[PDB]
DNA sequence: GGAGCGGATCTCGCA
DNA sequence: GCTGCGAGATCCGCTCC
DNA sequence: GGAGCGGATCTCGCA
DNA sequence: GCTGCGAGATCCGCTCC
């Protein structure tokens, strides 16, 4: 055990073999030849990098805007995240106005919340943000060198050019097959359930309404008593909280000290008597 | 299914427009168009998805508006001159854009051609070209008219480029202007959308 | 909804009714483990209820 | 059904939709949205070409041989399929005369049965093709252009740089550093359940002996009727067959019509009786 | 037992 | 003070006629 | 309830 | 008349002390 560990560190410095290696001959715990191993300088310099991956933002008003080539045509594409909607316009070049342009042209047509880019030319200037300041868009830019943040316009893209081919003979003008792919990509396709894009978004810009949620204004409300939870073992009753949602067999508490939304069953649940 | 007797004798009462039946007893469209074709006195003498098309000079700026008659959503652009090539790639954006189902405009080189008619056929929407009869069309494109050269001239000098004065003049007069019951002009359409979309799905 | 497990995104699981949506975050039903979890707006998407 | 179905196939013209789209739109049936697209030639012409991958030969006595170069350095590398001991050398160049040599060499030291290589000036010669023919080694050429037909030694290839990163600064001499990387790699790896690859290889080489299987010449004879079963339905009895081996509830058929060996159940299976 | 069918699974290429 | 993605093919296992 | 542990899962880069 | 591959990290779910 503990004697055979100088010797099980003498061999993996002289011929850096695997923890699991040294675990099956020595004998030493699999946490000690983890130690072993990971303390290598050697084996640390010449270690692969981490291999963590993330995913885009998926909002409901969010959107990513970026530029493609198509046989000598600079095309400008926009894609909703949440229901994959897309907007794709022929731009001449790439220059701030004309982007600027465009862009106060996409909300026009509808009102987003957020957009998702990446640095270049016109995406990061200083009249470009004095104009989203202007409109109070939320924009957010992605690391540089990593086309990999914005994936969805990115296979927009590919899904774009793909069904592009197909109408190019069909019409004679680029803006008409532009036209056609957006119909044949939007209101034509009833994937999944069988609803079109359009549809996804219509209903969600419908049911945003504010005014609805505005029209009742009498609500009961009600104050809760709830500890927390850790390993199972309980812990002590924080404060009073309003309750948010009440439903059966779990409550959802607000907790100020973290400012974050938990769910706790009821039976570490107790509720206040009501005023009389 | 009662609705339907229902709208059919408060028509007879009141000869009402087809609109409003609609959306207070919620009979199907079709039905409230054969009930108003059934109306002697309405057919010897306000669609949903029902739009104009027009052309307008600003200092010598051409124009392309698109106007819905159920709900003030005005769609405005600018076009190098009066085409048939420029017409069709236009109106080919906005079937693009939005899911119009019939069209009203005048008599014009450009609006009336073999190959316009047969793209609009195409698209399968239905056209009427001539002379407006109901006396509401005529009335409602004036106002827009005046009403989007008021908001460009107000709007001209805060940008740089004609095309960002149409889209802020496009963007007050369809979602920062309000009226009714705080209501926009935009999202009546997508109300009006969202029931169309919802009955199709009910019925077929 | 969707979770994170071993650090990396799961499947789009679904899809299935909401039950209380507020500011943040939206609380679900589970049909797995038959438990409510709560998900933030950045791993949701939002459909219209099916036929 | 019938009646809409040149609606629908228009409609496909038209827009070049998806079959998953037409069948919920005009409730035509899924097979025949699926022969609508299908029959599309623009569709057929711009689609993705097939995604079909298989695997290697993952033979006894197969090996795979390939270059690689590292500094200014040329390393041949023979991969052995099975055990997944490798074999690395130090060359001046890639001449044929070399390789001759080296793959003589090769087989010097131990004794292959098949090689696995691609398309090269000395892979594919005169000379190298009748040396083999003398060794007696069967040769196979991958497809060109398909470096991931040699997917074992191309993975070989990582596996020895990244660990002959590491032994450089230790020894001077370059191939020190291959030898010591080739004990590391070959008899301090002892990764899975704890055999390093030279123990599978050594095993296998002892087990190859065919003196052991013609230590008995005596053994019993049976033979036995079977017929075909497909979809479940019993077809007829197809001449005697010998027992190639008899378990429980199973036995194995070798199909002279097929040329190949089957497992039938015992309730298909009927032993003709005994000479007596 | 024939039959279609919903869904898990695969690769590759946008930057 | 943040992020990979899905369209387009192919069978299994299923149940229903 | 603390504890380690065997194994499914992930990406990326050989050509 | 044939072919993708695994090393190196990271947690879950497990059971045993
Ligand atoms: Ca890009
Ligand atoms: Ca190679
Ligand atoms: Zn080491
Ligand atoms: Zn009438
Ligand atoms: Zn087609």
């Amino acid at each position: 055990w503990i004697e055979n560990i100088p010797l099980a560190e003498e061999e993996h410095n002289k011929w850096h073999q695997d923890a699991v290696s040294l675990h099956l001959e020595f004998g030493i715990p699999r946490t000690a030849a983890e130690d072993i191993v990971q303390q290598c300088d050697v084996c640390q310099e010449n270690k692969m990098p981490s291999t963590l991956r993330g995913s885009n933002k998926r909002g409901i008003d969010h959107w990513q805007v970026d530029y493609t080539h198509y046989e000598d045509k600079i095309i400008l594409v926009w894609v909703e995240t949440n229901s994959g909607l897309i907007y794709a316009e022929r731009v001449k070049g790439e220059t701030g106005q004309e982007f600027r342009v465009q862009t106060m042209k996409w909300y026009a047509m509808f009102a987003p919340k957020s957009l998702q880019s990446d640095n270049g030319p016109a995406f990061v200037a200083e009249s470009t943000q004095l104009l989203m300041k202007y409109l109070g868009i939320e924009h957010t830019t992605g690391i540089p060198w990593n086309p990999q943040s914005q994936a969805l316009v990115e296979r927009t893209h590919q899904t774009l050019k793909n069904t592009l081919e197909k109408l190019i003979p069909m019409f004679n003008a680029f803006e008409s097959a532009l036209a056609g792919t957006l119909i044949t990509l939007n209101i034509k396709r009833k994937g999944g359930l069988g609803t079109s894009p359009m549809d996804i978004f219509i209903f969600n810009k419908e049911q945003q309404r504010i005014q609805q949620q505005s029209k009742s204004k009498q609500e009961k409300i009600r104050f809760c008593y709830y500890r927390t939870r850790k390993r199972g073992h309980p812990g002590e009753w924080q404060g009073p909280t309003q309750v948010l949602w009440g439903g059966d067999g779990a409550i959802v508490v607000k907790d100020r000290g973290t400012d974050r939304y938990l769910v706790i069953a009821n039976k570490d649940v107790k509720f206040i008597p009501p005023p009389k």
